[PDB]
């Protein structure tokens, strides 16, 4: 167990595992986390510093009953040098003068005083927009891997960073069976290196793997894949943004089994109108068959360890009331097949499609929303 902070992580199985190696004291973790977005925009920060404390935010999370958080971030913001924008320095005094690097520093080793664990995200490129593919004809490979090696060496030195996720949301801009072969988007077993994010994400992780032994690498699902696989299931081109894992079985990516995590998003009727979501199509009851094939047999048949890292919804706030139904339905699916280590999205409320566990005014939260979620944390 090589490791710079005498902290390792891995999975056996399922499960993954804490390990303090010069004491020998290991322990299974549970992931019960949320996202906290902001460092993949322009504003470089997470958001709501400018109503609130970064420091009770951290404690609230805390007394919810969270113990993790997905970090999503933008190259620039983890570049020396980039001013955040947007907060309120009579809020936030001790952020005066801090450049995005060292905020997102103060904020890990705060969470990590706090006994929180924090996932880091490389959610977009640019800061605008996520891209479907894991460079830009600026911004290459070589690039975006040099970029999670200087992540990985400064954040690798916290103790609480279980990780990596390699790339937020692998996708697709065009409809297959183009997307399959245009090189506009990602696919999985197509055996092409412009596109397969399964073979990307064995490169990535390698590297990270290199200079964050004791790290876990999280790895998205696609949106499509390629078309035998796609087409062998009857919603097989209705999967989210990174919730296609129906690859998996026979592309396997092929990173050591004690570091990979599977990451697949899920979301409901507040984020698309997908078929599935008529009552005249089998609403709910429709559902677990769904995710089942999308991605739950990773775990419920692969044995691999799947921490989903984003769902989430307007729960009938000022959305579809579907939406209640839908975040019941999952949450009660999870429990009934021990998916227990998860991301919500997100904490903040200033996300349009979703909300988020916070209400608008940054401070009260959405009690029936979270009494739903907080089922999960047993
Ligand atoms: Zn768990
Ligand atoms: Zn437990
Ligand atoms: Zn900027
Ligand atoms: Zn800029
Ligand atoms: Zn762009
Ligand atoms: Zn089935
Ligand atoms: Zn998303
Ligand atoms: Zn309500």
């Amino acid at each position: 167990y090589q490791t710079p902070t005498g902290i390792y992580y891995e999975v056996r199985g399922d499960t993954i595992y804490m390990i303090n190696v010069t004491s020998g004291e290991e322990t299974p973790i549970h992931l019960f986390g949320v996202n906290w977005f902001g460092f993949e925009t322009p504003n470089h920060v997470v958001h709501g510093l400018w109503k609130r404390n970064w420091e009770d935010m951290l404690l609230q999370i805390k007394s919810l009953g969270f113990n993790a958080i997905r970090l999503p971030f933008c190259t620039e913001s983890v570049k020396p040098g980039t001013q955040p924008i947007g907060i309120d320095y009579s809020k936030n005094p001790d952020l005066r003068g801090l450049d995005s690097l060292q905020i997102m520093e103060k904020i890990i080793k705060k969470a990590g005083d706090l006994g929180i664990f924090v996932l880091l995200d490389y959610h977009r490129i640019g800061c605008t927009h996520i891209e479907p593919l894991w460079y830009t004809e600026d911004f290459s490979e070589e690039d975006f891997i040099n970029t999670w090696i200087e992540v990985a060496k400064r954040f690798g030195k916290y103790w609480n960073v279980i990780g990596a996720d390699l790339k937020n949301e692998p996708h697709s801009v065009t409809s297959p069976p183009a997307a399959y072969t245009d090189g506009t988007g990602a696919t999985w077993g197509m055996g092409n290196p412009a596109t397969d994010w399964n073979l990307a994400a064995e490169r990535i992780g390698k590297a990270i793997l290199k200079v964050a032994p004791h790290w876990l690498i999280f790895v998205e699902g696609t949106q499509f894949t390629n078309p035998k696989t796609d087409s062998s299931y009857k919603w097989g081109y209705n999967a989210w943004w990174g919730g296609n894992l129906m690859a998996v079985k026979d592309y396997p990516v092929n990173l050591p089994k004690n570091k990979l995590v599977y990451s697949p998003h899920v979301y409901g009727p507040d984020v698309y109108n997908q078929p599935y979501f008529g009552p005249a199509k089998g609403f709910p009851d429709n559902l677990p068959d769904i995710w089942y094939h999308h991605f739950g047999y990773v775990k419920l048949e692969l044995g691999y360890s799947v921490v989903i890292g984003e769902f989430g919804g307007k729960y009938g706030h000022g959305g579809d009331p579907r939406d209640v139904i839908w975040q019941n339905k999952l949450v009660d699916w999870m429990i009934e097949n021990k998916f227990c280590d998860f991301f919500y999205w997100s904490w903040n409320p200033d996300s349009g499609d979703t909300g988020g566990i916070l209400q608008d005014d940054w401070t009260t939260i959405w009690e029936d929303k979270y009494n739903n979620l907080k089922r999960l944390m047993d």
